[PDB]
């Protein structure tokens, strides 16, 4: 099994999360492709200690809802997708992100 490509997306438009956003829900998103990353790959997101997690898409992106004042807490987090090939062999595929909180 081989390994893809994860992206996230900016936090936010600006990439910043400000007081407003901190106070509700603040949706992830990012893309997996490439390798055998597929439809329905486990997308998983540690912030600020906290375990988010989703789905990849028919078209390769995920979206997750976090507490915006997760992302006021932590700067920086890892999104890893977890695969398999048709033989069952699982990879892990990790796309970094970072953001600032205004
Ligand atoms: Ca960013
Ligand atoms: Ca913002
Ligand atoms: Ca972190
Ligand atoms: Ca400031
Ligand atoms: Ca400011």
């Amino acid at each position: 099994a081989t390994a893809g490509t994860v992206t996230v997306n900016a936090i936010t438009s600006d990439d910043v999360i400000n007081a407003s956003e901190a106070a509700g829900t603040v949706a992830v998103s990012g893309t997996a492709t490439g390798g055998d990353i597929a439809e329905g790959d486990t997308v998983t997101l540690e912030i600020n200690g906290e375990t988010y997690t989703t789905t990849v898409d028919a078209n390769g992106e995920w979206s997750v809802d976090v507490a915006g004042s997760d992302l006021a807490a932590d700067t920086a987090f890892d999104a890893v997708v977890t695969s398999s090939d048709a033989a069952g062999n699982t990879v892990d595929t990790t796309g970094s992100s970072t953001h600032t909180v205004d």
